[PDB]
């Protein structure tokens, strides 16, 4: 193979692969793209009881990450005109027209400065009657916009609203209008039928398999699945925004503007945003409990930063997904597993990964 592609394998062999011992994973996919060059990393087991090998058709649970599909479909609607970041959620989702939440805008929502709306639904609420009716009820506590408090909710409300605006359930923005624009082939929200055997199985800490079941407004917080090769088109055209059709162009674009600060992070839609270089410590900083447990007050920023990268975990209590893209390098780099690896593991050997490869 080419010497790119031995010293890539080389270099995620030392930093990622250790990784699948040290949390007993079953399998993972790490890929990395450099100047429209794919390079893509296989390891273990797909599915334990059948034995079947992790591969480039594996179809993985993003997780988390599958808020960056949310934030490019809500910039795909607001540069097409359907919505606008100023609107509040009553608008499209008329039942809640005056009351409480409908004084918050779209972009707080995406954004997770409502003021008022934690990690997670509260627990009683299971069903889309039930997430309406909390809706509804919402009272706002901290001052609207000025605290972000990571939010499932809070997300989940926003894509609502975004498939409002498009006449179309979530599932199918995503399925007919944003996949396809951005040229995957095996991502989807629903795995279909013929897929299923493509379809990793997760592993909770007792090594069991488990699928995921749908919560209420799950889809735009937790709910797409994709493979290695289609995260890496993914990535691609986050770092090359310019070479697509003009309206997921613009809908990409939009999801890299850093909308307020906290510390040295920078949140755009879906993606955290900080200037390049990072330290390591400010990448581990940006995971820390207090960043995704708690409230932070957020500050307006004057400018982005002159030079950025961007970044998006999943859960740290989940599996392993993580990306990241660095456009000065042209360069990013995806890992996807089925078993829980810390998010500060996924952050450091990305973080090797991208400082020793070669230009």
């Amino acid at each position: 193979n080419t010497p790119k592609d031995q010293e890539i394998k080389k270099l995620v062999d030392q930093n990622f692969k250790p990784l699948l011992e040290k949390y007993d994973v079953p399998g993972m996919a790490v890929g990395v793209i450099q100047n429209n060059k794919k390079y893509e990393m296989y390891y273990g087991l797909q599915s334990v009881q059948d034995k079947k090998a992790v591969n480039s058709s594996t179809i993985f649970e993003l997780g988390s990450v599958s808020k960056l599909f949310t934030a490019t479909a809500g910039g795909y609607a607001k540069n097409k005109g359907k919505i606008s970041f100023d609107d509040t959620p009553g608008k499209y989702w008329k039942e809640l027209k005056n009351t409480p939440i409908d004084q918050v805008n779209l972009l707080q929502l995406a954004t997770y400065t409502s003021g008022n709306l934690a990690l997670q639904f509260p627990d009683e609420v299971k069903t889309d009657q039930q997430v309406l009716t909390f809706f509804k009820d919402w009272k706002p506590k901290n001052s609207i916009g000025e605290y972000r408090q990571y939010s499932n909710p809070s997300i989940g409300l926003f894509g609502k609203v975004v498939a409002l605006s498009m006449n179309k359930p979530f599932d199918q923005v995503l399925e007919k209008t944003i996949f396809p624009a951005l040229g995957l082939k095996h991502s989807y929200v629903n795995v279909p039928k013929t897929q299923m055997q493509n379809y990793a199985f997760g592993y909770n800490q007792e090594n069991q398999p488990i699928r995921v079941n749908p919560g209420p407004l799950g889809a735009p917080a937790y709910g797409v699945k994709s493979t290695l090769p289609d995260m890496l088109s993914f990535i691609h055209a986050n770092l090359n925004p310019q070479k697509y059709p003009a309206d997921i162009q613009r809908a990409i674009n939009e999801t890299h503007q850093g909308r307020y600060q906290v510390n040295t992070m920078y949140q755009a839609l879906g993606w955290e945003e900080f200037s390049y270089p990072a330290t390591l410590q400010t990448l581990l900083d940006s995971n820390s409990e207090q960043i995704v447990m708690k409230p932070n007050k957020v500050t307006a920023i004057s400018k982005e930063p002159s030079v950025k990268m961007y970044h998006k975990t999943g859960s740290t209590n989940r599996f392993g997904t993580y990306v990241v893209f660095i456009p000065k390098e042209n360069i990013g780099l995806v890992m996807l597993t089925n078993k829980r690896i810390p998010n500060e593991e996924r952050i450091k050997a990305a973080y090797a990964v991208l400082n020793a490869i070669k230009k």
